[PDB]
């Protein structure tokens, strides 16, 4: 099936904007990588940066992750993300979300020969 490094570049990466595309950028992309074909994901993060200096977080800082394993990397640098969370109005099938755009740092989990990140953590 999907590998778990897919599974991250698939509900989490998306390197084609600099920023929030509009005020209706969530409502498409959650659609469009599947995250409401079960249920409406309440809550999720894309990173507008290159694959590779996403992949570069899992050389950078050590911290403990909200679980309490020790294989959680914060970002040295800031980065471009968009936070999508579901809205008062929505009713599965008929998902719908806020889209709000940050700069902040990222906290990612990393696993596998090579290490590549594989969930997303928070952002700070």
């Amino acid at each position: 099936k999907e590998t778990a490094a897919a599974k991250f570049e698939r509900q989490h990466m998306d390197s084609s904007t600099s920023a929030a595309s509009s005020s209706n950028y969530c409502n498409q992309m959650m659609k469009s990588r599947n995250l409401t074909k079960d249920r409406c994901k309440p809550v999720n993060t894309f990173v507008h940066e290159s694959l590779a200096d996403v992949q570069a977080v899992c050389s950078q800082k050590n911290v403990a992750c909200k679980n309490g394993q020790t294989n959680c990397y914060q970002s040295y640098s800031t980065m471009s993300i968009t936070d999508c969370r579901e809205t008062g109005s929505s009713k599965y099938p008929n998902c719908a979300y806020k889209t709000t755009q940050a700069n902040k740092h990222i906290i990612v989990a990393c696993e596998g020969n090579p290490y590549v990140p594989v969930h997303f953590d928070a952002s700070v």
